[PDB]
DNA sequence: TCTGGGGTCCTAG
DNA sequence: CTAGGACCC
């Protein structure tokens, strides 16, 4: 018996549902952004088509740099209703299937197949994708390893449209010279602070000693590092609902904000709507936290833990205002954020 | 071609 | 008990 995990990524996912229903714009560029209009100021792309991507475009650029870079694409706005509901399908589809699925946000998904070992992985990961292309028109690669982080890696070989293997076998030969960020977990400070103890790839990190990681980490964080390196990762595919941590509202405005009376109102309303959210899903609120960006782009939050879980929008509302009132200077502000700490224990 | 929004987790003081 | 650093989709 040999157990597989597959990590199953649909491609391109919020183009690809706008080509559902724009199927002329197909092999053109196509970018989802704030509102489809590429001229609107402080709007970023949120998907570039693979047609897009070849002038540059990538999701986080602003639209107004997307449009210099590809003049010939067509802007459309972000759908978030019509995205859910390529989502739910395609991933209801993957239950279908009778294998444990781990769902990861809206176009990712974890599968754990034990194979007799008559069988091929390869051979499951076509029909998911045969399958996911038959009936909800999107497209997916599949990257095949045995743990969930080595999935993930294959699937940045596997994309566009394909599937791709990576085990022990061809782990250090496909990445042990790739600087360690190539890692799921890993990101350019790591990087760089593993550059700067001499390990610029993963097969450095992998052969590092424990112990200059240890201390440089921590005792749990050094030696997952060292097991990420070693193409390690988790290897249960969790079936069960995710249940949200927090929820979280946050908005930069069309113009600077100078006079407080605009920023308690807009925190009110962002308290008030992640509330109602929340009370929505039958959860309780544990902590305020509020989020205040400036014309620097300084950005600082702050969090108070309310005196007992509680649903109560005027005792949110108030602890929402009062953290608010901590931060210094009342400046342009350029946002402001509120994210609701949830009860994590019963329901 | 001035910089989005929703998340999780871990470790310092 | 919190600050925020770091990564991710
Ligand atoms: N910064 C980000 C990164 C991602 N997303 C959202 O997450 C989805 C997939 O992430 P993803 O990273 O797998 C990219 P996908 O669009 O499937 O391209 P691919 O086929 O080559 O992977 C996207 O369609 C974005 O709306 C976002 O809002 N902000
Ligand atoms: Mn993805």
């Amino acid at each position: 018996m040999t157990k597989w995990v597959l990590h199953v990524d649909l491609d391109q996912f919020l183009a690809s549902v706008e080509l559902r229903r724009r199927p002329d714009l197909r092999g053109q560029p196509v970018i989802v952004g704030g509102s489809g209009d590429p001229s609107e100021p402080r709007k970023v792309v949120t998907c570039a088509s693979y047609e897009a991507r070849e002038f540059g475009v990538h999701a986080g650029m602003p639209l107004r740099a997307a449009a210099r870079r590809c003049p010939d694409a067509t802007f459309l706005p972000s759908d978030p209703a019509a995205y859910d509901e390529a989502s739910e399908q395609v991933m209801g589809l993957l239950r279908d299937l009778g294998h444990p699925l781990e769902v990861w946000g809206w176009d990712e998904a974890y599968l754990g197949a034990d194979l007799p070992d008559e069988s091929d992985p390869v051979e499951v990961a076509e029909r998911i994708r045969t399958v996911v292309a038959a009936e909800t028109g999107l497209s997916c690669s599949v990257g095949i390893s045995d743990n969930k982080q080595r999935a993930k890696v294959a699937t940045g070989f596997a994309k566009p449209a394909g599937i791709y293997v990576l085990t022990e076998a061809n782990w250090m030969t496909v990445m042990g010279d790739r600087p360690p960020d190539a890692l799921w977990g890993v990101g350019p400070k790591t990087t760089k602070k593993l550059a700067a103890m001499g390990i610029t790839t993963v097969a450095d990190l992998a052969v590092t000693d424990p112990s200059v990681l240890t201390t440089a980490f921590g005792p749990s964080t050094g030696l997952w590092l060292l097991l990420l390196a070693k193409g390690g990762g988790d290897t249960e595919v969790s079936s069960e609902p995710w249940v949200p941590r927090s929820r979280s509202h946050v908005v930069t405005f069309p113009q600077d904000l100078t006079e407080r009376r605009e920023m308690d109102s807009a925190v009110r309303d962002l308290a008030l709507q992640t509330l109602a959210e929340i009370v929505e899903q039958g959860r309780i609120v544990t902590r305020v936290a509020v989020t205040v960006r400036t014309s620097t782009f300084y950005t600082r939050t702050k969090i108070r833990k309310l005196p007992a879980p509680s649903t109560d929008a005027g005792q949110i509302v108030d602890t929402a205002l009062a953290v608010l009132d901590q931060f210094e200077l009342d400046r342009p502000v350029r946002l402001l954020g509120v994210r609701l700490e949830l009860a994590m224990d019963d329901v």
